[PDB]
């Protein structure tokens, strides 16, 4: 992190545009995709998550963050941490988080370049060569509960190391019916996540978590808005159930006030999104102290982002089951020979420099709807 | 009033400003996001966006993408805009986020009184009050010593404002407290003197100089920690008999809601044009209100289109406490607007136009400015 990276020469960012998979389950997101050239050459990736009607915004806060210390001679992680750190003044926010995360990953590929060390390799001395990944059951597209029954056994045959569902659905019957019927396909064993995705009515939420604990969910994922510390307390107090918050929260502020509040079991921030490695290593070490896991979310590529995930995963102590989005999977391989490969529950990583990432720049390029590049 | 009819939009003009040298050189003015929207019908809005270094560009091109969005929903109104930011973001804000939909909001109500030929404050409460107490902020981005403020500092007494913020924390505790000793000498006793910490980074020096500073008796003390460090908060304001003022930095219901829940804070500080919109404003006033908590909205923004919104909220609110200007960005502002209140010594009077009262010389406004768009 302190590794002397020179002065940065050129940035090219592609956004994607919507792709409908093969198989019509769901559109990709648009991603934004990072390329950053040192002055000395040397490439690193990144990957900014991304957020409905503000992916261009986000593409030009990179933009200027990288006008801003492009001619930094002695740039390194570090220092552009502290830069950004300063230039923020205490305003915080998941657009501005997710530009600074793209530039930082970009970097810590170029500082793995720079030592011939995978990235796992310079977060930590032994690295776990195999990451436990889940694999999350979500479309942009409207479906009914045979529709989503049908991609879960899907799933099921590939032997992931869980599966996460979003069971909120019309009625409490409805919603605790569906839990059953998954149930009913992967059986007691398989752990079995549920996003709950911040149900409107609390009372509802209530009601749901009293009805589900018989099916043993392997966590209740935001139960309640990230910012209401107090519930999740309550909550997290009141059910016997694991609860996951983070994902949409950034910066290390509040996930040292959900430790000291007891709010939450589990930290999803973005990989792309909690404002860079530096800080998700930070509350990684803080959540272990206090005997919380992380389990980064990964709502992004499966090229750089999962790449990102995946080495972070396999340097810390309390990481948790990594998410996986197995539609988007076919879509990155159209660009991106991917660093990892799936063998039922564990992903295996690269030990090539950085993150591994290789890409036909030409074929992003093709599947791209806005772009930069930039001198 | 916020289910009044706009119809569908059709033009949208974001103007960010230029740095500039404000009032008597005393700092440079941040850059301001301005917007001006008109809709089908030919009747104009203007918001004003809480502007970010390094983001204001960012925050521009949001804003132009939810203009996009929005502007072919035939039946647009003030909730249904809301309602329809809601659906989209889907929990993920933040403060570029929430300063974009601000600034799109405030033109929206600056429409909808149009539509009602009634000022913004007549649209949110039967009978808002004509005149609103305000307090001047002394910062600047510039080199000074500590002598500098002083002088600065006796202009302000001067002028008569309804109070002073200062920013007291030094290289020392015991260069902060003279500071604050030499002010209120300037002062006297009985003027509001608000002291804004900023922040500090090490709780130990922020401590020992509200121990030390207590005999001033400042009006409030704002910002002693992080606002997202709401256990931090709760202790500083548990120790000390002053009053606790956060939120500037933070925008949502939610984060307010927990603070309240807390009992964090005597006064929060949301920015007008960084809380995500007015609707959100006035919700969180009201609760706030229902648990002895006051709302002194932040404005670190141009004197023009956000001190308009921020005088209307404020004159509509029973629990307003002082509202901020800075008086060096007024004579800059009317430069390019005719401001549509005016400060008589601690009040602010607000002028009886319809919406916002805006009236601002476009072709001023593009020259101060560094960047400009322009949409369809
Ligand atoms: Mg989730
Ligand atoms: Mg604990
Ligand atoms: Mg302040």
């Amino acid at each position: 992190q302190d590794i002397s990276i020179g002065k940065l020469s050129r940035l090219k960012i592609w956004i994607t545009d919507n792709h409908l998979s093969d198989d019509q389950w769901s559109n990709t997101k648009k991603f934004i995709i990072i390329k950053i050239t040192t002055e000395d050459g040397i490439e690193g990736w990144g990957e900014a998550f991304s957020i409905n009607f503000r992916e261009k915004g986000i593409a030009i806060i990179i933009k200027e963050l990288f006008r801003e210390i492009s001619n930094i001679p002695n740039l390194s992680i570090k220092s552009f941490y502290n830069k950004i750190s300063l230039l923020s003044d205490g305003h915080r926010g998941l657009d501005f988080s997710s530009a600074t995360s793209a530039i930082e990953i970009a970097l810590w590929d170029i500082s793995g370049k720079l030592k011939n060390l995978p990235l796992n390799s310079l977060l930590t001395k032994s690295p776990k060569p195999n990451v436990p990944i889940y694999a999350t059951c979500w479309s942009d597209l409207k479906k009914d509960t045979n529709d989503y029954l049908r991609q879960i056994e899907k799933f099921y045959g590939k032997k992931y190391g869980g599966i996460k569902i979003y069971p909120m659905l019309d009625s409490l019957s409805i919603s605790i019916q569906f839990v059953e019927k998954v149930r009913e396909i992967v059986g007691d064993e398989l752990p079995l996540m549920l996003d709950l995705a911040v149900p409107e009515d609390l009372d509802q939420t209530k009601s749901f978590l009293k009805e589900v604990s018989s099916f043993n969910p392997y966590w209740i994922e935001e139960p309640v808005d990230g910012e209401n510390i107090s519930l999740l307390t309550e909550i997290k107090n009141t059910f016997n159930m694991k609860v996951v918050t983070g994902e949409k929260q950034s910066g290390l502020v509040h996930f040292r006030e959900l430790i000291s509040r007891n709010a939450a079991d589990i930290f999803n921030p973005d990989i792309s999104g909690m404002g860079g490695l530096i800080d998700i290593i930070e509350i990684s070490n803080e959540a272990s102290n206090n005997g919380i896991f992380i389990s980064p979310h990964c709502w992004n590529s499966m090229s750089v982002s999962a790449s990102a995930m995946l080495h972070v995963c396999s340097s810390i102590p309390n990481s948790e089951k990594a998410e996986i989005f197995p539609d988007y999977i076919n879509f990155s391989k159209k660009f991106c020979e991917l660093p990892f490969d799936i063998i039922d529950n564990k992903a295996h990583i690269n030990k090539s420099a950085g993150l591994g990432i290789v890409i036909h720049e030409d074929i992003l390029s093709e599947l791209s709807i806005y772009s930069l590049d930039e001198k």
